[PDB]
C-alpha cells in the first residue's frame, strides 16, 4: 500500500530529516506557550480521524489531559519540547518518559505462515525475499496483538490495587497468573515483563508512585516499525523484510523489542524513501470495543517554516491506525505505567473539540 512519505507529501529531503531527529536523542522549533485561557479552536473527525495544528493541541491538551490530581496545568517548555520531535512527542509527554518499547506485545498465526510459505507461491514478478517479508507482514493480527496488551495491561492493573509496597504487587500479580494459567507467570525475575513497574522513573518519584504500586495505572500506546534492520546482512532484508525478526514468543505473544534500532526500511525504487517509524497513544480507555478506541499520534516533528511545516495532531480509530503504510511491517503494542494523579490518559478520548 502507501508509503508514509505519497500519504503526506513529503519529500526526499523531509524523509531524510524525519529519520534523522528520530535517530537521534529544516530545524526542529518548539512551539511557544499557550495561556490557560486560550480555549482550543473546533475542530471535527472525517473518515475515522480528526486533526489539528500542534499549538491547537497544546490548548486542548491543556485544558484535559493535564490535570494533575484533578487540576489543570499548562503544558511545560520541556514537554512541548518533547511533543514538537512529532511521532514520539504525544507518547513521550503523555508517559513523561521517552518510549523504551522494553515491554512489548503482538499477535502472529504461525499457522498461517508455515502454511502460505508451502502451499503459497510469489507473485508475478516478485522476488524471493519479496514474498517472505510480505506473508511474514500479512501473518500478525493487529486486533489480537493490541486485545494481549489490554489482557495483561488489566492483570497487571489488579495486581497494583491493593498494593503499597513492589512485593505485594509482584506476589497478587504471580497469584493471578497462575490462577489464570498464563504463561507470563515463568517470566524470570529481570524479565521486561515482572521489571516494568519498577523501571518506570514516575514510580520513584515522590510526587508520582513513591514506591507505592497503588499510586500508578497500566498504559498502552503502538509503535509501528520496519522488521530488517541489520545493516550487516543482506539488502533483500533491509528492502523486503526479515521473516524472522520481532515475532512474539507463542506462549506469552511478549515482543524482544531489544534489536529495535530506529533504522528504516531501505528504498525499493531510488528517490522513494521510507520513514523509520510511527508511535500511536492509547492510553486507558475503557471501551470495550476496539474499533471505538482512539489512537493519538502527530505527522512529524515541528518545523512551521520550513518544508516539513508545522506538526500536526491525529487523533484516529483503532483501523485506521493499524491500516499502517509499506514503511512498516511490524506493529508492538507497549505497557507502561503512569501515576494515577496524571490525566494524560483517560477513561474516555474524544476526537476533536467542539
Amino acid at each position: 500500500t502507501k508509503s508514509y512519505a505519497e500519504t503526506y507529501r513529503l519529500t526526499a529531503d523531509d524523509v531524510a530529516n524525519i529519520n534523522a531527529l528520530n535517530e537521534s536523542a529544516d530545524d526542529r522549533v518548539t512551539p511557544p506557550a499557550e495561556p490557560l485561557d486560550r480555549m482550543p479552536d473546533p475542530y471535527r473527525p472525517s473518515y475515522g480521524r480528526a486533526e489539528t495544528v500542534v499549538n491547537n493541541y497544546i490548548r486542548k491538551w491543556q485544558q484535559v489531559y493535564s490535570h494533575r490530581d484533578g487540576r489543570k496545568q499548562q503544558m511545560t517548555e520541556e514537554q512541548r519540547e518533547w511533543l514538537s520531535y512529532g511521532c514520539v512527542g504525544v507518547t513521550w509527554v503523555n508517559s513523561g518518559q521517552y518510549p523504551t518499547n522494553r515491554l512489548a506485545f503482538a499477535s502472529f498465526d504461525e499457522d498461517r505462515f508455515k502454511n502460505e510459505l508451502k502451499n503459497g507461491r510469489p507473485r508475478s514478478g516478485e522476488t524471493r525475499a519479496e514474498f517472505e517479508g510480505r506473508v511474514a507482514k500479512e501473518s500478525f493480527d493487529e486486533e489480537k496483538g493490541f486485545q494481549r496488551a489490554r489482557e495483561v495491561a488489566s492483570v497487571m492493573n489488579r495486581a497494583l490495587e491493593n498494593a503499597h509496597d513492589e512485593s505485594a504487587y509482584l506476589d497478587n500479580l504471580k497469584k493471578e497468573l497462575a490462577n489464570g494459567n498464563d504463561a507470563l507467570r515463568n517470566e524470570d525475575a529481570r524479565s521486561p515483563f515482572y521489571s516494568a513497574l519498577r523501571n518506570t522513573p514516575s514510580f520513584k518519584e515522590r510526587n508520582g508512585g513513591n514506591h507505592d504500586p497503588s499510586r500508578m495505572k497500566a498504559v498502552i500506546y503502538s509503535k509501528h516499525f520496519w522488521s530488517g534492520q541489520d545493516r550487516s546482512s543482506s539488502a533483500d532484508k533491509r528492502k523486503y523484510g526479515d521473516p524472522d525478526a520481532f515475532r512474539p514468543a507463542p506462549g506469552t505473544g511478549l515482543v524482544d523489542m531489544s534489536r529495535d534500532r530506529n533504522i528504516p526500511r531501505s528504498p525499493t525504487s531510488p528517490g522513494e524513501g521510507f520513514v523509520n517509524f510511527d508511535y500511536g497513544w492509547f492510553g486507558a480507555q475503557t471501551e470495550a470495543d476496539a474499533d471505538k478506541t482512539v489512537w493519538t499520534h502527530g505527522n512529524h516533528y515541528h518545523a512551521p517554516n520550513g518544508s516539513l511545516g508545522a506538526m500536526h495532531v491525529y487523533e484516529s480509530k483503532f483501523r485506521n491506525w493499524s491500516e499502517g503504510y509499506s514503511d512498516f511491517d511490524r506493529g508492538a503494542y507497549v505497557i507502561t505505567f503512569i501515576p494515577k494523579s496524571w490525566n494524560t490518559a483517560p477513561d474516555k478520548v474524544k476526537q476533536g473539540w467542539p
